[PDB]
């Protein structure tokens, strides 16, 4: 947000955390990989929030997480941790929502 560039970089959701773990804490993510039968675990924590998601790849598997986490935000009206900007309601969610998209092109 401060630089263009950050933009850029913006292009994975893993951005997304590695600025709000930083600009919040000043500290980086925590992440987990767990093997049960129903497939992969990622457990994502963040200071005081932490989140699980379930998924049968790895890339899906920090994705389906992150946003977990970024949701949890919205909800303590702290959705600002790196700076997520929503003039509006529907703008914050769909913000990050595009985050995700963005993901391939």
């Amino acid at each position: 947000n401060r630089t263009d560039l950050e933009m850029f970089l913006k292009k994975t959701p893993l951005m997304v955390l590695e600025e709000a773990a930083k600009a919040v804490y000043q500290k980086t993510p925590t992440w987990g990989t767990v093997e049960l039968p129903e497939g992969f675990e990622m457990t994502l924590i963040l200071n005081e929030i932490t989140v699980k998601g379930q998924a049968t790849s790895k890339k899906a598997a920090r994705q389906k997480a992150a946003v977990e986490y970024l949701r949890k935000v919205v909800e303590k009206g702290k959705h600002e941790i790196f700076f997520i900007p929503g003039t509006t309601k529907e703008e914050a969610l769909s913000n990050i929502d595009q985050i995700s998209d963005k993901a391939e092109e």
